[PDB]
This record gives C-alpha cells, sequence and structure tokens, in this order.
C-alpha cells in the first residue's frame, strides 16, 4: 500500500450496494454511491472494477453526480458471482475531491423472480423461474394519478411505514395531505411507489384502479410478496394510462434502451 496525504473536507468516501455475501434478485444492478458530487466521473469508473462469472458484458450509468450505476443488457443469469472493487483510495476525483478508501463487495444472483401487475385484468402474477407461483388482485393508480408502466426493481421491506404528503411537500390538513400508516410495503420505486397491504380497496382488487399510484393488494398478499420477494427482484407494470417510469428513478434502471446505457454518460 501506498500512503496518501488527506484532509477531511477533501475526501469522498464510496458505499457499494448490495451488501457484501446478499444473494440478490435477477434486475439488481450494482451501485456505488459516493457521499459527496464526482466531478470526475470518468475517472471514478476507470477506478471501478467489475467481474462476473459466468462472465457477463455490463456498463456504467450515472443515475446522478453521486451515484453509478452498472448492469448487463439483460437480467443477470441466476446463480452467476459478481465482485466489485472500488479502488478509489487517493484517486483524483476532480475539483481537489479525493477517494477515501478502496471497498470490497461480493454477491450473487438468485432465482428470477418476476412480478407483473396488468392494468387489464388487475392482477398482480409472481413467476419464479418461468412458474407462476402467486395471482393477486391489485388496484392501481386512479386515471388522475396512474402508475407508470415500465420494469420496477425491488429495493427496501418494510412491515410497517408512514406515507406522509407533506414530504412530498403537500401538507396533511391539506387539499391532499395524508398521513398513512401502511403494512407490509415493498418499495419498488425512488419516487415512492410500494406494493402495499390496503384494506381499504380490497373491494377495488381486481377491478378498478382507486390508489395514488402504488400498488395495492389484500393484507395477507402484501405480507406474502415482503416473505417471498427480495431486493433485485423485477415488478413489470402493463397497460396502464400512465407514461413508463424514468430510467434514473433510482429503481428504474431497466427502462433506459441499452444502446444509451452502454454509451454511458461520464464527464471524464
Ligand atoms: C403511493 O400511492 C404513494 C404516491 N404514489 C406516487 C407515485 O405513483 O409516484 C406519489 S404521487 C404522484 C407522483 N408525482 C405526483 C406529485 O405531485 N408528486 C408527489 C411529485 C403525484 C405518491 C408518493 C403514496 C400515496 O403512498
Amino acid at each position: 500500500l501506498t500512503f496518501q496525504t488527506s484532509s477531511p473536507a477533501h475526501l469522498t468516501m464510496p458505499y457499494v450496494m448490495p451488501g457484501d455475501g446478499e444473494v440478490v434478485g435477477v434486475g439488481e444492478p450494482v451501485a456505488i454511491r459516493f457521499d459527496e458530487n464526482i466531478a470526475d466521473r470518468g475517472a471514478a469508473e476507470k477506478a471501478i472494477k467489475i467481474t462476473t462469472n459466468p462472465p457477463v458484458e455490463g456498463a456504467f450509468y450515472w443515475l446522478n453526480n453521486r451515484e453509478v450505476r452498472w448492469r448487463p443488457e439483460h437480467f443477470w443469469k441466476p446463480g452467476t458471482a459478481v465482485d466489485v472493487a472500488v479502488n478509489t483510495y487517493g484517486v483524483d476525483l476532480g475539483e481537489g475531491m479525493f477517494g477515501e478508501d478502496n471497498v470490497q463487495t461480493h454477491f450473487t444472483i438468485g432465482d428470477e423472480v418476476i412480478a407483473t401487475a396488468d392494468d387489464n385484468t388487475k392482477i398482480l402474477t409472481v413467476r419464479v423461474n418461468g412458474e407462476v407461483v402467486k395471482s393477486m388482485p391489485t388496484s392501481m393508480g386512479k386515471d388522475s394519478t396512474p402508475t407508470a408502466n415500465g420494469i420496477y426493481i425491488v429495493g427496501s421491506r418494510y412491515k410497517h411505514i408512514i406515507m406522509d404528503s407533506s414530504t412530498y411537500g403537500v401538507p396533511v390538513n391539506s387539499p391532499n395531505g395524508y398521513r398513512t400508516d401502511v403494512d407490509w410495503a415493498t418499495q419498488i420505486s425512488y419516487s415512492g411507489v410500494f406494493v402495499h397491504s390496503a384494506p381499504w380497496s380490497v373491494g377495488a382488487q381486481g377491478h378498478t384502479n382507486t390508489s395514488h399510484g402504488c400498488l395495492n393488494v389484500s393484507p395477507s398478499n402484501a405480507q406474502w410478496f415482503y416473505d417471498h420477494v427480495k431486493r433485485g427482484d423485477i415488478v413489470e407494470v402493463v397497460n396502464t394510462v400512465g407514461g413508463t417510469l424514468p430510467g434514473i428513478d433510482g429503481l428504474g434502471d431497466w427502462n433506459i434502451p441499452w444502446d444509451q446505457w452502454r454509451a454511458g454518460n461520464a464527464k471524464a
């Protein structure tokens, strides 16, 4: 090791996901998020070495100035081992910022889990390695607030969570201020789309869209989803009146056409 001089005002640390040793779904990108905006994005990329077994072609794309993603063209093949070496220690990241340390993570791809929410049938169907394991009636976004179509990556899971409209800057005791307690919530977009328990819409699930954009399912189906779906599994939404989920949402990565993703967007 070669020592690098440093100052707490001129250092930035990388954080890698997913965690070391984790088993993730086929949609999980590698994510490296820095604790500061990066000016030399080309230098960061060059510092990161991703190796796969079986080997598959992949590429980097920046979600924003803090976070870079790497994925293949198509969903991961189950069983794949992925090694990530972020060799940023002492790397000049531009504007006098330097990499603070190296981080190394290793993870594996589990079963192919793909759930399709079809707005034509109002059924959410979960396939594991091509086989249907579960059908759930669902209620998605009403016409004024539709659920976007596209490919969503499963993120965090919560036994209980608060949906508070003021974090979207729209207060309660307001036009639409809500503060709502929700059980068994699985996050599928950074914009705040969740699959979750909705006892208040059980009669509509399978028939009519009534939500603000979330996938409302029954309490027991929502608990099922929470138990059986992991980070990196895929939810595909089709046939809604909405547009397409933004590719830079945070969990929207697969919505970016491969030619654009591969070309990348790194200021070098
Ligand atoms: C889920 O139902 C939650 C709501 N779902 C949303 C979504 O589908 O993205 C948003 S509301 C929607 C997104 N953009 C519009 C807006 O005015 N902004 C918030 C910027 C409307 C919301 C988190 C919630 C009800 O649990």
